[PDB]
């Protein structure tokens, strides 16, 4: 990815409630890198009523955010990208990735994320994205369906 395009699938396990949920209603709460106080993983993660992500930072709530501009329910949200593991440098602007939650009528829901801008605009670029975004994001997609499999049919 990101070298043509970046796209993100996962497969969540109890409908496109609790995609959305576990996406953007529940950031720091999950068992991926989400769980780190003030990298990604403070008492807020995404702020609904404004749309952006961000946690409340030690040194005063002032944390790189995730620029949301479209919250369109538990369906899409088409987002700016901000930074994940706290040990990269990204832009906190650009990038924008359009988060396609494809809804299983079986409590079944298959994301398709469209990402292009930032990271696809050459080597160094997609390089400073991969400072840090390699043993987090992808990652976060894994605890992420597998709390979702919780919610679902894990108990």
């Amino acid at each position: 990815n990101y070298d043509p395009f970046v796209r993100h699938s996962v497969t969540v396990k109890a409908d496109r409630k609790t995609a959305f949920k576990t996406f953007l209603e529940g950031f720091p709460e999950w068992w991926p890198n989400n769980f780190r106080t003030t990298k990604v993983g403070a008492p807020l993660g995404v702020d609904k009523k404004g749309g952006r992500w961000y946690e409340i930072d030690e040194q005063g709530e002032e944390h790189t955010f995730g620029l949301i501009r479209k919250v369109d329910e538990p369906d899409t949200l088409v987002i700016g990208w901000r930074l994940n593991g706290f040990g990269r440098i990204d832009p906190d602007n650009s990038s924008e990735f359009t988060v396609t939650f494809v809804a299983d009528g079986q409590k079944k829901t298959r994301v398709d994320v469209e990402h292009t801008h930032f990271d696809r605009m050459g080597t160094k670029h997609a390089k400073r994205v991969r400072n840090g975004m390699d043993k987090g994001w992808p990652t976060i997609l894994q605890s992420f369906q597998d709390k979702i499999d919780e919610e679902g049919a894990k108990k």
